[PDB]
């Protein structure tokens, strides 16, 4: 049903050297309470909170989320920015001021109608143990590592509903 | 109003110790055309098709796009799956089999009721010159660099409209 491998390199163009140090920096997200979002991906994931960015007129904050050690954080304001904004694979969390008081209030997680967002994904060296340890925490899950045919690859969803992906790329060829 | 930086500091954890080696390994998006969504990641953005995997029982296809370089790219197949699984900051395109050919279908980008994901990120060095190329690929815009408040910014759209951020980490805007 869907392209063969060749039609889909039929639609490949090999990388302009204008785009040879384009990286994929960021994935945004709006997150309903941030206190809770940096609760789960510092705690729960592992992740380190690099930067935070207020933006009093536009009434909201970025919180930019990464596997990176706290200790390469730079001192200085502008090289901190700089630093954290030119790291790879960062998740970026934005706080719309108020909507945590909200009843009302829940944003879309893409896996429903309307559909397209579907999840980010995180590598790890073992499933089974890294959702043991979720499972232990109360992490909600959307797929465990046993359930349904693709065994060994889990999904897991964080405070807002958005769907995270947890699989170890050793073990994923076996499920073809 | 927005959390304290301090605020904020108190709802994050440190990493616990079993999750020192997990990664942000990709972001999924769903796209009505591969053929499409190919053509600009590949050609306008300077991405690399890493890998494609079709699913024939549960009906679509995976794309994951990548700034690698295409001769990193394994040669055997199994190799080829674990390689491309364990880069950071991939972009995977999930293709629902017929998408393609439903003329009432479309995706929803998460910048119009209801909201959630809202972008990606490219990290370039220099957003005047990249979109000016993007200009004259006719690529659409949502946000050119020096349109609105923020000077240096800019934001496109893929053929799915999904937004795409583009920014400078070094020429980024002062903040208040
Ligand atoms: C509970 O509904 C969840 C969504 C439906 N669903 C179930 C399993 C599954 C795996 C992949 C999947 C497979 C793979 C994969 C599997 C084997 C080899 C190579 C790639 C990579 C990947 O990123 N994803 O997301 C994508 N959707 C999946
Ligand atoms: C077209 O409407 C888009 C939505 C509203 N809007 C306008 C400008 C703008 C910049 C950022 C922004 C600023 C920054 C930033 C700016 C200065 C210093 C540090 C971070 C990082 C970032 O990833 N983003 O997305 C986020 N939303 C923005
Ligand atoms: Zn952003
Ligand atoms: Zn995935």
């Amino acid at each position: 049903g869907g392209l063969t491998d060749e039609a889909a390199l039929s639609c490949c163009s090999d990388a302009d050297p204008s785009t040879k140090d384009f990286l994929l920096q960021q994935t945004m997200l709006r997150v309903k309470d941030p206190k809770k979002s940096l609760d789960f991906y510092t705690r729960v994931l592992g992740m380190t909170l690099i930067q935070k960015c207020d933006f009093p007129i536009m009434k909201f904050s970025l919180y930019f989320l990464a596997y990176e050690d706290k200790n390469d954080i730079p001192k200085e304001k502008d090289e901190k920015i700089a630093w954290a904004l030119s790291r790879k694979a960062t998740l970026e969390l934005t706080h719309n001021w108020g909507t945590e008081d909200d009843e009302t209030q829940s944003y879309h997680n893409g896996n429903s109608d309307p559909r397209g967002f579907g999840h980010i994904g995180i590598a790890v060296p073992d499933v089974y143990s890294a959702c043991k340890r979720f499972e232990e925490l109360g992490v909600k899950f959307v797929k465990k590592p046993d359930d349904g045919k693709m065994k060994g690859l889990a999904f897991i969803q964080d405070p807002d509903g958005y769907w995270i992906e947890i699989l170890n790329p050793n073990k994923m060829a076996t499920l073809m």
